[PDB]
């Protein structure tokens, strides 16, 4: 019993973190096989970041300007290319600690672990979601860019996030491992506002199921609702519309608990309309939306 | 910017997790050098757990009854001993992945990471505190005992917790790595109630500092207080009494933010007396008490 915001074990990714230095800019790279992936802004001064022309900045850079250090051993860079907003540095040594891995571009509402790194050194691991506005609410200081987000399925690491940007509102933007930003963000120091932070309704319902499974049941009520009625309430409270797809995804938790998805929707509806009245659910005083249905099933069943 | 509940990277500990099986009981062991540490209740059936005599149960067990498996390779057990509530199994192979490590018995209020494991396989990592009642609020299913709690200082893992027990109230009890329970708990299936879950006042103040550092300042007020006055309010709200030691520990965060500890106490006092009025602090709707001052400094400075 007990339900906790849980990151994947980080060991497989710790073995991939390197330090990348270009001139006086140091940040993190991801070493998989004989390629090191890092944010292209490694080639910028802080001055450059106001309006960088990355293609033009990169022409002044050679293989030997990319200093790549794995712990205390330097890697030889034998090639470099820009793919969207990442650099790929070809090194002469395959990372012996390369796990089975994929690159996946996640959807908003999907959760992942972040291994926060500075100078290619892991500092900590926490769990995030891709917000509906394509920001993440991370913990990133200067030197943390090139830190990556990942899921693990048994032995395969799916890398979904590389850290690039803080918005002036203190939220985070980054790319998949093909260097494409999540959302409309750019690697430029300009006016970039996050859109509405909508709540991930399917994840809240997943977490309400988690609560029931672990004994927190005070918020169960005698009511039911419809997708259309619930969605009127979701609209009012900046919740993502609930779809039949979301209902289908909640089916297994529905089945295990014997609480119909639409009944749990009616519970959530009452929580939205009435607040928690100073009570808590799984030790939270607000509605948690960074557990996916898959996260709840994983944690509630003990998958490794 | 951003402040997140952050676990240590788990890689160094992942390399220490093994499966221990005795008869039909499987749980986790910790392999450091040529010793595997596991809960002594590995020798129990669920029936035994009502009133086990561990010394008597252990007499029926030989080295060859302790099946120890590191991934897919079996370790040869060449000796076994009971130390308090843990077994130490001597194996013929030093764990090649043994990190620099210490065994430390933490104090209530101290935080640590847990690598949740099943069958010697890591499932996830989350951050805990030793509660003032010597429980922890974990996420542990059957098969998770022998999972360990740890801090990392640069390269040295300090192991402080091994998981043993769920109380019927869904909170967790365990031992340090000398097999001594935190609090008055025993490895027996009996009536064991947790005492008062008091809030770790120094950790809440640490987290209020973290908030100010990261831009959440609405709860700062024009008031100050005294240790004695604050403690009257702490008493009323089941908060640990604040000591001069706690004030001294908050000094660096005091210094960095320029907010006197006693002024932040007065902010906390008003939060206790008035609640958050539907507002949030670092994305929480309650007062977080599982960041230590050391945790706030670590995360706010980017230590690795
Ligand atoms: C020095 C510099 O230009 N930096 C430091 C490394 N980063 C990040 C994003 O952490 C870029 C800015
Ligand atoms: C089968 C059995 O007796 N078990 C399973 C392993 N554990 C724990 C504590 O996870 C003990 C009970």
């Amino acid at each position: 019993s007990g339900f906790r915001k849980m990151a994947f074990p980080s060991g497989k990714v710790e073995g991939c973190m390197v330090q990348v230095t270009c001139g006086t800019t140091t940040l993190n790279g991801l070493w998989l096989d004989d390629v090191v992936y890092c944010p292209r802004h490694v080639i910028c001064t802080s001055e450059d970041m106001l309006n960088p022309n990355y293609e033009d900045l990169l022409i002044r850079k050679s293989n030997h300007n990319f200093l790549v250090q794995a712990g205390n051993v330097q890697l030889r860079v034998i090639g470099h290319s820009m793919q969207n907003c990442v650099l790929k540095l070809k090194v002469d040594t395959a990372n012996p600690k390369t796990p089975k891995y994929k690159f996946v571009r996640i959807q908003p509402g999907q959760t992942f672990s972040v291994l926060a790194c500075y100078n290619g050194s892991p500092s900590g691991v926490y769990q995030c979601a891709m917000r509906p506005n394509f920001t993440i609410k991370g913990s990133f200081l200067n030197g943390s860019c090139g830190s990556v987000g990942f899921n693990i399925d048994y032995d395969c690491v799916s890398f979904c996030y590389m850290h690039h940007m803080e918005l002036p509102t203190g939220v985070h933007a980054g790319t998949d491992l093909e260097g494409n930003f999540y959302g409309p963000f750019v690697d430029r120091q300009t006016a970039q506002a996050a859109g509405t932070d909508t709540t991930i309704t399917v994840n809240v319902l997943a977490w309400l199921y988690a609560a029931v499974i672990n004994g927190d049941r005070w918020f169960l009520n005698r009511f039911t609702t419809t997708l259309n009625d619930f969605n009127l309430v979701a609209m009012k409270y900046n919740y993502e519309p609930l779809t039949q797809d979301h209902v289908d995804i909640l089916g297994p938790l529905s089945a295990q608990t014997g609480i119909a998805v639409l009944d749990m929707c009616a519970s959530l509806k009452e929580l939205l309309q009435n607040g928690m009245n100073g009570r808590t659910i799984l030790g939270s005083a607000l509605l948690e939306d960074e557990f996916t249905p898959f996260d709840v099933v994983r944690q509630c069943s003990g998958v490794t």
